[PDB]
């Protein structure tokens, strides 16, 4: 499969959670013709992390769509995920540096695309528990996949929810409210996420604008920093919620409010949310 010797270490690409990212040439001739993948190791590797990162690989292992990046292999000594390398980066950064670019038109394009990698998750009964712009990835200009699964689970068997709670630290301005309060899981607390991804889309990540910076004006940041959570779970409670961005249309807008659904069976599919992103996008063309 993947050899350790033949593979040369190009620059750092991210780190997530427990996991980083590094940028790779795969070069076993070693005459520089190699193939340059994306390659993700445990940080500080744990028996309970690797357990868990040994998990994750068969997760992404078993995934086989458009819009999720792709395994390539595995690595020991120790072990390592070879992945797909996709050269224009997270969704995050690629929306940030070239804004640009990017017309409300793309971003809905990018928003179906992370719809459909999302439903082909809940065909599988994974909840991925860290949607956010971050682990996005950009394949081309016109294409996003879902680019990491360090935190996606299988949905238990006879329940609709999965309970989990981490150690450290939590990204608890994408969390839905019952995430927070209960620490359950579900499709439903996926589309929650989605709802803030999209946000962040429209936002153009611009830094005063993400959630946290919103939350915490919204909160006080001078309420506290352990008290945080209380307080947004308070603010929820009584629908508080993340403005519309600048130039958001109202109806863009709408698909967000009815993510950010405090009544977690009335939240929108995945499915129902890319008929009516693909909809908006016609009437935009046309
Ligand atoms: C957006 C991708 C998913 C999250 N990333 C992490 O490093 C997470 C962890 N730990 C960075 C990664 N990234 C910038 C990538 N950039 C380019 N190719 C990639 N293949 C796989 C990831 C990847």
């Amino acid at each position: 499969q993947f050899e350790e010797r033949h593979l040369k270490f190009l620059q750092q690409l991210g780190k997530g959670n427990f996991g980083s990212v590094e940028m790779c040439r795969y070069d076993p001739l070693q005459d520089n013709t190699g193939e340059v993948v994306a390659v993700k190791k445990l940080q500080h590797s744990t028996e309970e992390h690797l357990r868990d990162f040994e998990r994750e690989i068969e997760i992404l292992k078993s995934l086989q769509h458009d819009n999720i990046v792709k395994y390539k292999g595995v690595c020991y000594s120790n072990l390592k995920l070879i992945m797909e390398y996709l050269p224009y980066g997270s969704l995050r950064d690629y929306l940030q540096k070239h804004k640009e670019r990017i017309d409300h038109i793309k971003l809905l394009q990018y928003t179906s695309q992370i719809c459909k990698g999302m439903e082909y998750l809940g065909t599988k009964r994974y909840i991925h528990r860290d949607l956010a712009t971050r682990n996005i990835l950009v394949e081309n200009e016109n294409r996003v996949k879902i680019g990491d699964f360090g935190l996606t689970k299988v949905l238990p068997q006879d329940k609709e929810y999965y309970k989990v709670k981490e150690p450290g630290e939590s990204p608890i301005f994408w969390y839905a409210p019952e995430s927070l309060t209960e620490s359950k899981f579900s499709v439903a607390s996926d589309v929650w996420s989605f709802g803030v991804v999209l946000y962040e889309l429209f936002t153009y990540i611009e830094k005063s604008k993400s959630p946290p910076a919103e939350f915490m004006r919204m909160i006080g940041n001078d309420k506290q920093g352990q008290m945080i959570v209380f307080h947004l779970i308070e603010l929820l409670k009584n629908n508080g919620r993340l403005p519309r961005p600048d130039g958001c249309p109202d109806e863009i807008y709408m698909i967000m409010t009815e993510c950010w659904n405090n009544n977690v069976n009335q939240r929108p599919s995945f499915r129902d949310l890319a008929l009516r992103v693909d909809q908006i996008r016609d009437q935009m063309a046309g």
